[PDB]
C-alpha cells in the first residue's frame, strides 16, 4: 500500500488503527492551528469521533474520492502531520484540494514540502488528477512558501473566502496543473 | 560522559569496562561483516586485544582525538552497533571520519540511522567540527540510504580506494558540513 520514506519520517494513508494517534495529533495542537482554521467540533479531538471519520475515509477511498495521508515520525511513532485531498471530482474538472498542517514542534525542517510534493506526484500519477488547488490566508507565509516551492501558480485572491474564528478571511488561489493528465 | 537513549537502546562512548562485550560483538558478527570491512588480525575478536586498544582509545577521548562510540540494546545488555570517529584534524580542516556497523539480527530498524544522527549532531554541536566525511562502497545500499536520509551529500568516487577481501574496492565520497560552525 501507498507509502513514501525520508529521513525518518512516513507519509501514509491513515487507517483505522490510527484512530488515537491523529486525535492526539489534534489535540496536542489545537491551540497552534485554532486561528488558522475554521470551528472544529467536539468529534474532531476525540478517538471515538475519529473511529467514525475513519470508517467514512476508508469508504471514500474504497471510491478513490478522497485520499488523507498521515506523517509520522518513525523515531517517536507518533503523527506528526497531515496532507488531504478532498474534493476531488473526476470529468469534467479532474481536480482535487489539498489541505495539510503539521505538528508545532516539526517547524522549519522541510517537512511539509516533501509530504506534499511526494503526495502531489501521487495524486497526478496514481490517481490521474489533472489539477490540485490550494488555497492559505495571505499572512500565512509557511504556507505560501511550501506552495510557491513546489510550483503551486497563484491564480488570484478570494476575499472573505472561509469563515475562520469569527470571521471571513481572504485566501490566495493557487493550483498546480498535471501536464501528463490522461483522458 | 556523552549518553543517548532512544527506545530500549543507549548509544554512549566505549568504556574500559566494555572489553569482552566489543569482543563478543565483532566475534558474533565476523562473516557477516568480512566481505564489507578490511581484513581483522586475530587480537580484533578477543577480549585482551580490546583491553589495550581502549586504553589507547580511552586517552583519545581525553585529549578529543577520537569517539568511538556504541550501539547497546539494553533489554540484552548486548553491543549491537559502533559509530566511529576517527582522523580527526582542528585547524584547518575541522573534520573527521564517520565509521560505523550494526549487529545482523539488528537489521531494519532504522538503528544505524538514529545512532549516526544523534553522534554527528553532537559533533557538530558539543565538537563543532566542520565536516564529517563517510565513504561507502557503491553496492552496500543500507550504508547509502543511511547517508542519504542523514543528509550527507556525494561528492564524488575514489576507484579502488581500500583493499578488502582480496581486492580492490571502489567507493562514494560523501559529506555533512555544519553551516553553524564557529572558527
Ligand atoms: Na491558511
Ligand atoms: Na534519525
Ligand atoms: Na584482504
Amino acid at each position: 500500500d501507498v507509502s513514501f520514506e525520508f529521513e525518518h519520517y512516513q507519509v501514509r494513508l491513515i487507517k483505522s488503527s490510527d484512530a488515537v494517534t491523529i486525535a492526539n495529533y489534534f489535540m496536542r495542537n489545537r491551540h497552534h492551528l485554532a486561528p488558522w482554521e475554521p470551528k472544529r467540533s467536539h468529534a474532531f479531538f476525540t478517538p471515538e469521533g475519529w473511529k467514525q471519520r475513519l470508517l467514512q475515509l476508508v469508504e471514500l477511498h474504497k471510491h478513490n474520492l478522497a485520499f488523507y495521508f498521515v506523517v509520522v515520525d518513525k523515531n517517536e511513532h507518533k503523527i506528526i502531520g497531515t496532507v488531504s485531498y478532498s474534493n476531488i471530482t473526476r470529468f469534467p474538472f479532474h481536480a482535487g484540494h489539498v489541505g495539510y498542517s503539521l505538528d508545532s514542534e516539526y517547524q522549519g525542517k522541510g517537512i511539509m514540502r516533501r509530504a506534499v510534493n511526494v503526495t502531489i506526484d501521487w495524486m497526478f500519477k496514481a490517481q490521474n488528477l489533472h489539477r490540485i488547488m490550494a488555497a492559505y490566508i495571505p499572512r500565512n507565509e509557511k504556507s505560501a512558501k511550501v506552495l510557491a516551492a513546489l510550483g503551486f501558480v497563484k491564480e488570484g485572491e478570494a476575499k472573505k473566502y472561509l469563515y475562520i474564528n469569527g470571521a471571513w478571511e481572504d485566501h490566495i488561489l493557487t493550483s498546480k496543473i498535471n501536464d501528463d493528465w490522461k483522458p
